[PDB]
């Protein structure tokens, strides 16, 4: 008897109450209850991209089954699911397989109708080794059978809706991916399901910002699954953390440190420290102990009002009339009431931590997810941010027009005050070439994001040529790189938050900034796959220094803002208007005076003797040098990367033909003092 | 137990997708609020109105053609008029988003032999077991409204493509099935003509604006093409009570956001007048209203919200400053 | 569309909705236990046995 | 012995992939076993057979 | 009982001490019961 060898009563589990009272969809579940009930071609397929539980969706229908709200055409079915392989059990000898699948097909032949099957994966009964369709085949145009499809939209495409006959075996039903509300009912369901798993309490408004940051930022999954198991993971999060516990290890740690010394010892003291150190360990303990009883007493007495809404589905389902109501009348409001004292008992009583999850929990597990700080504005990072242009001017010398321009975007963006359609901010950058524009991006990311890394750099002056656009898109399909990805766009999709350095776009081809529209009105992007990846949560930056010729000449004694307009005809000269009317926000950059200079080259000297000190090296300066070298390492042209190889030229190459002359001792007192024009080291 | 035509139409609107159900009540009415909601939440620009009320009409009375698909519409604008707003507002009312309509962002194909993009690839190379995405786009949801951005960054003749499409529009696609577009929407946006648009959208009528446009158009087309377009409208640089209206817009959905965030905002209406006066240049139109938007308002207020000025339950009235805007806790 | 029709038989809709009204109002009377909440259920279940009836 | 046990006992089995292939031939008995919660096994394998058969049925994945 | 039949217990082993207290990994342990006490 195939059936009790191979397949699985829902229903008898659905009597066991072990699944999900699956919330909506209300009009597939009797879309499916439609073309179940016709007369032929009895089997219903369920679609889309997964993580949206068809399986539950199965599930609930049989439990509506359980609870009769089905027409009077089901009422008394049998739910059962198998697996295609299931039945791959002996897969060398012949018919075996096929001998498995008639057995299983006479039985449900003489059950007669009051059986639906159920399938998962359909796409599995497709290749199995002719196999498989080729038998469910007059079944199935006959409608004896009542299969329940359930499969994956990508595998329903590739493999029926390409073999036509088991095309027309079944009808989509094309299950949504479901929307915000509804994911948050069927939490709130979830939250009941859960709360009596995983012996814990949950904040709901933190369940709704869950769904919401997860719906929001998240793509990687799809709703609703994704905010499940987040929801799972902050649970079990906080379910390890409740038997962690941090300060009872620490006064453990601490009560055997003591006891190991006064062992070794045996004006003592100690005896009487250790005792108050045990004292105080047993104190925490007992307290843990007393709020593990009251949350133990909490989850049974939640466990045994369960088990009464199970006998009053038990009453409901039978119907019993008087245990209705003497159920209802005695074990609800009590127990709900002292289940609320056990909850404002716990409120009350528990310091050694939780036994609830809230959204800062989420945000923690979220960035344990993504790596992304919507960790919420704390004082720390908040603070930071509102100190986020003096955090910048440790590398950013003068320039403090862009300075606020950037924590502006940065404020607007972590906030959470952007209208997020556009990116966190388009970008240009202009003004004299050897500032730190990259050093800009670089702080950007650092005193922000991660990191001096944390980018993209794309050169743009190797992009004067169609075929580099190509390169950055990604090759379309049906040549060569396709089956690779896009330069650009896979490692956007790898690290969702980044900075994108699109520099010295003056020396590309002018196709580029189509490309650059499609982002900066978007933020989305379709690439060789023919699939979009989101820029939205990025920011996005070009540089150019054209008339930058016009910036040395007139930023002496001119404003910012006629400046700023001047030079954006210029870009219209350059540009066309047609794009940078969708940039966002242009700055400026000045030339800088010679104290600028000096100030960036004391930073090269605080990251040299960093270096030094990484090496051993405690080295000091006269300061004279760094005004010979102030004097050096400048053009008008060029700026500071004349500094930095100077720098190189007469720090980096002389001190190490000394330190491998071995002049050098670390630890040494070495004053890098001047010569006429050169920079002696000291051995003190 | 008599089933009716309107059931057939029911249980193929519900079997597929496509609206095809007898125009109920509730539908016409808002087909009538449609035509209202599109003067609401597009201010201008009612040329289009009047183009896409015409395309949505003869749709879903069901007289339009069975051979062509539904609408044709080759926008011409300057920058910036809310054309991208336009379509995604008609899906917004149509489909309850914006991520229901196929967004083919077209400025990518500026060499000609990315149609594979779109198509698929022919037998024998990469993309064979894949498709291109427009046709499986369409063939998922076959009542589907496409937009095509910005057409003519391209490689001129892509668009036999559009040939079929506009013509027939069974689309042959990679693999050699037949991708039908007969229950769905072409839009397609350009700013070719928009230099002479704010040049000359005075002293012209509609109708000569179209010719002249019409005329230039052609000149960067291929006469076959303009040819398949049902209504290529003009939009037009708007003037400064459109700007105030999208001011309004704009503060409406920040104050939505910021509800959201659970703050009760108001605003001085001088406010306003600051901001109209600090958004108008008819060269580029909209944008640097929203980011003046941005910029004189969203900076100090996240500024003061990361000082934690801002008290929930608490009305902000936007007040002016001599020259910017202050939030007040009151 | 047969099945559909045979469902939106057997189902009753307005009469299921007039079921959940009834319901809900038994709900609210016992949420209560100067009543005529009592007569405005006896009303709406007097409905619901008409309907029914005729269903 | 899972049943009897009541999730008391957590089995566990490396090389995921020879119960993926031993022969259902081992594994998708088990995925009941341990989708329904009669066990909760640990993995041990390398990324290839993830992709080769953890990731190739998307339920085990 | 088949229990012991084609079983092999470890926590035996290291019970009996047969085996190796490698050091450290205590978050993937720590992460791995994380997956351990879910209910999905
Ligand atoms: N209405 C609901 N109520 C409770 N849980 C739900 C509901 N809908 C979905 N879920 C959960 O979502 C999980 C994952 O969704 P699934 O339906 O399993 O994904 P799927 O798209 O069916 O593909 P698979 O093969 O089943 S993972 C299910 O196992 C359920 O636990
Ligand atoms: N009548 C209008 N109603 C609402 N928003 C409008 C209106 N006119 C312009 N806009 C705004 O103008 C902008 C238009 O966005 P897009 O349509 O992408 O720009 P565009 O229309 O594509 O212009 P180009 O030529 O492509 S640069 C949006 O920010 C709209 O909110
Ligand atoms: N504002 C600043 N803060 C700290 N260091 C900077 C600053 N501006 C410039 N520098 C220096 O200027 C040089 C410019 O590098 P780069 O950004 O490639 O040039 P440009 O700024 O001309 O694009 C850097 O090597 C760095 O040493
Ligand atoms: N901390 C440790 N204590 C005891 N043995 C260890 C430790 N770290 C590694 N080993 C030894 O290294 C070997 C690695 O084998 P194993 O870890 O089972 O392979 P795999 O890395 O594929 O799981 C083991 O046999 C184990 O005995």
């Amino acid at each position: 008897q195939a059936l009790k060898k191979y397949t699985i009563d829902l229903t008898e589990r659905a009597e066991q109450g072990k699944l999900d009272p699956v919330i909506g969809r209300d009009e597939e579940i009797r879309r499916t209850i439609q073309v179940l009930q016709r007369r032929t071609k009895n089997n219903p397929v369920l679609i889309g991209e997964p993580g949206v539980g068809k399986t539950a969706i199965v599930e609930g229908l049989a439990q509506r089954i359980i609870n009769g709200e089905v027409p009077e055409g089901l009422k008394g079915r049998r739910v059962l699911a198998l697996d295609m392989g299931a039945l791959v059990a002996g897969a060398k000898y012949r018919g075996e397989f096929e001998e498995r699948l008639k057995g299983v097909l006479n039985d449900l032949a003489k059950q007669e109708g009051n059986v639906i099957l159920f399938i998962d994966a359909l796409h599995t009964m497709v290749g199995a080794g002719m196999d498989a369709g080729n038998m469910l085949k007059p079944a199935l145009a006959r409608g004896e059978l009542h299969c329940v499809g359930a499969t994956t939209l990508d595998e329903y495409r590739q493999y029926i809706e390409k073999d036509a006959a088991l095309e027309r075996r079944f009808q989509k039903v094309f299950v949504a991916e479901p929307s915000v509300e509804d994911t948050i009912a069927i939490l709130r369901g979830l939250k009941e399901r859960y709360e009596l798993h995983h012996h814990v309490q949950i904040t709901d408004p933190a369940i709704v910002a869950a769904a919401t940051l997860s719906h929001r930022y998240i793509a990687d999954r799809q709703l609703p699954d994704k905010a499940i198991d987040l929801i799972d993971e902050a649970a079990s999060s906080i379910r390890m953390q409740i038997d962690s516990p941090e300060e009872l290890d620490r006064l453990d740690r601490r009560i055997i440190q003591l006891k190991l010394e006064q062992q070794a010892l045996m004006l003592d003291m100690l005896n009487e420290e250790l005792s108050d150190k045990e004292r105080q360990y047993s104190e925490l303990e007992e307290e843990w102990k007393a709020e593990k009883a009251s949350l133990s007493g909490t989850q049974t007495i939640k466990a045994e009002l369960e088990q009464a809404k199970i006998a009053i589905e038990q009453a409901r389902r039978v119907g019993d009339l008087a245990r209705m109501s003497e159920l209802q009348y005695g074990k609800i409001p009590e127990l709900e009431k002292q289940l609320e004292a056990a909850t404002q008992l716990e409120g009350k009583t528990m310091r050694l931590l939780r036994n609830k999850v809230t959204d800062a929990e989420i945000a923690e597990v979220l960035a344990r997810w993504t790596g992304i700080p919507v960790s919420r504005m704390m004082e720390s990072e908040r603070e930071k941010l509102l100190r986020m242009e003096q955090e910048l001017h440790h590398r950013v010398i003068g320039q403090n027009e862009a300075v606020d321009a950037v924590s502006n975007a940065i404020r607007r963006s972590r906030a959470g005050l952007a209208d997020p359609n556009r990116p966190i901010g388009s970008f240009l950058f202009l003004g004299p070439t050897g500032v730190g524009k990259t050093e800009l991006c670089k702080a950007l990311a650092n005193f922000m994001f991660d990191s001096d890394e944390a980018m993209v750099r794309i050169d743009m002056s190797e992009f004067m040529e169609k075929h580099s656009v190509s390169r950055l898109v990604g090759a379309p399909p049906g040549y060569v790189g396709y089956e690779e990805g896009g330069y650009l766009t896979e490692a956007v999709r790898r690290r969702p938050y980044s900075v994108i350095l699109l520099d010295a776009v003056e020396k590309a081809h002018p196709d580029v900034f189509n490309i650059l529209l499609q982002v900066l009105d978007d933020g989305r992007l379709t690439d060789g796959q023919g699939r979009t990846v989101d820029f939205r949560n990025t920011v996005v930056i070009m540089t150019s220094n054209l008339g930058s010729d016009l910036i040395q000449e007139r930023f002496g004694e001119l404003d910012y803002a006629h400046m700023k307009e001047l030079v954006l005809g210029v870009v219209s000269h350059n540009f066309r208007p047609e794009f940078i009317n969708r940039i966002d926000e242009v700055v400026v950059f000045h030339p800088l005076g010679e104290q600028h200079i000096a100030s960036i080259a004391q930073i090269q000297l605080k990251r040299l003797y960093k270096r030094l000190e990484e090496r051993g090296y405690e080295i000091h300066i006269s300061d004279e040098a760094l005004k010979l070298l102030s004097e050096n390492g400048y053009d008008p042209v060029y700026g500071a990367r004349p500094l930095k190889r100077a720098i190189q030229q007469q720090i980096e190459n002389p001190l190490a033909q000394q330190i491998l002359s071995g002049e050098l001792v670390p630890g040494k007192v070495i004053r890098l003092e001047v010569n006429e024009d050169r920079i002696v080291a000291v051995q003190h």
